[PDB]
């Protein structure tokens, strides 16, 4: 099935920039990984927001929930940040109009653009859930799936844990 | 306290996905299984159980090579089986596994890389998480996770000139 | 000759934490590039700081200069940030006691560990400068040479320009 | 206003250091120059002419090769020329130009690498690196820049099976 991919910023998309001495949420990564993935199917990106899942508000998580119902597909992945992205996921979960999409939000703890990252196994996987899994909201990190309701990022583990 | 289940084996047969240069050779030979150097930086919630099998090309595949790979996954506890392998013979080694009896219940995937992961631009850790996913998720049976997409064995052959898994129409 | 190699930190060392939501000085990178290096030759690697050099202070580039003093080495390399590269390296520069040596400061814009560094080009370029220049002090940087007498950091270009 | 000069110019031959994978062969190619690929994110104050010469692994090279080599080095205006080449023949390339009369105000560098640039775990761009600022800085010359060090090609040969230049005693 089409799969549509909607790129919210995150750790998975921080690049160096000299000007800050440091990172900024940059360019996706995901379309990094595709150029390299050798695809069949048909699949589209469109980027929603360029920052750290940190810095969303509430305002923000409506506008990403419309945006999501703005596609057509059945099968949808969000990259985002980690760090509210159960507060994301959790709220588009409640939304009646995306009731037939899979929505599968994932990302990276380390970005892309670093060594030793995470993210390119992650996209596989998280493309693989999100053409796979029934209608629901979901989270695909660390090699499995997370129900949102149940599920807490814990940063003491640097990982997602069930409640 | 709750332990993270680790409910997928990975079986390594070679391929180009784990191809890497030796100056004895002046070129590539099948190394080190690949998939091992993706799972290491994946912060996996369990922990995959990783078990060679083979370091070929799979163009040196012969029957004998496939009846002993299906020796190998029948033999395993777990239902979730992905094994990497050479794509130019992959299609050939599925319709083998798909035949076997003792793989009934178990969902068993293949998947390798059209580029040596150790090269850059390659397509192996995008494919080896796509896998992942298709062989936790899929129902029993035999599939090739490539490009995306899940592959059925008996409908499928390998376009080598154009480097890609295709359907037969 | 034998090549002494101190680090003192600098974007070239930078690595991410998830700790930190950015990077860190980490671990040095010019150890990662002289691994892969297949070296024919006498080389070794001190730690001396894992500082951004903008946290130098005057204490600590006198101390950076005794740490120097203290190899017997006359062909020394100094990776450290670019911010405060020139401030260290007019300091070593009058320093009697190392008037002998071969010093040469480098470190990179882009951290090694980030996609698209400068960094193992600086780091070979650099070493061979410090075999091969006569003794003062020099920043190698941008494939050339820089009196730091003569030199300063353009913040607005990224790169060390002429005064 | 201070203009940057760009006193180095580079040929690029083939060898190790620009081998690419190619699905169509199943194997490593000799590619794109890698030397291209360091310079790109080098962060030059200067700028860099590249010049293709041949695509070679240096195995293959003939005597008319190497006098073609020295045919466009000679021609080359600067006098700080690094060459990108494969080691295996490399001596036999830089015994040949140091023989040759129009080089002899030219500081010219031979480098490469032991593994291809596009393969992880490369010593190349170091190498550049390194060879760069010995094409800079070394008296007019024909040399060898590997290792981490400078060579005389009279008195250097190649090592196959440890991998390495090394004196002849
Ligand atoms: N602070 C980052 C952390 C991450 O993505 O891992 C974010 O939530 O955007
Ligand atoms: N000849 C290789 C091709 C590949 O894996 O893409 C093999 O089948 O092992
Ligand atoms: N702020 C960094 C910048 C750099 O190294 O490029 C430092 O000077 O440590
Ligand atoms: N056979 C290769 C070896 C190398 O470059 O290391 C060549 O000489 O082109
Ligand atoms: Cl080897
Ligand atoms: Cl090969
Ligand atoms: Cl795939
Ligand atoms: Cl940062
Ligand atoms: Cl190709
Ligand atoms: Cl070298």
């Amino acid at each position: 099935s089409p799969l549509r991919i909607f790129t919210a910023g995150g750790t998975i998309d921080k690049d160096y920039r000299l000007e800050e001495n440091g990172l900024v949420v940059g360019d996706p990564f995901v379309a990094e990984v595709l150029k390299t993935a050798r695809l069949a199917g048909a699949v589209s990106i469109v980027a929603l927001s360029r920052k750290d899942s940190l810095d969303f508000t509430e305002a923000d998580r409506e506008a990403i929930g419309r945006a999501v119902g703005q596609a057509v597909e059945d099968h949808i992945l969000l990259t985002h940040g980690t760090d509210t992205m159960v507060e994301t996921a959790r709220y588009l979960g409640g939304l009646p109009e995306l009731a037939g999409k899979t929505v599968v939000l994932s990302g990276a703890m380390v970005p892309g653009r670093v060594g030793g990252s995470d993210a390119a196994f992650n996209i596989g996987f998280a493309c693989a859930a999100a053409l796979m899994l029934a209608p629901g909201v979901y989270i695909a990190m660390h090699g499995k799936v997370f129900d949102p309701a149940k599920t807490r990022k814990n940063r003491g583990l640097g990982r997602f844990e069930p409640i």
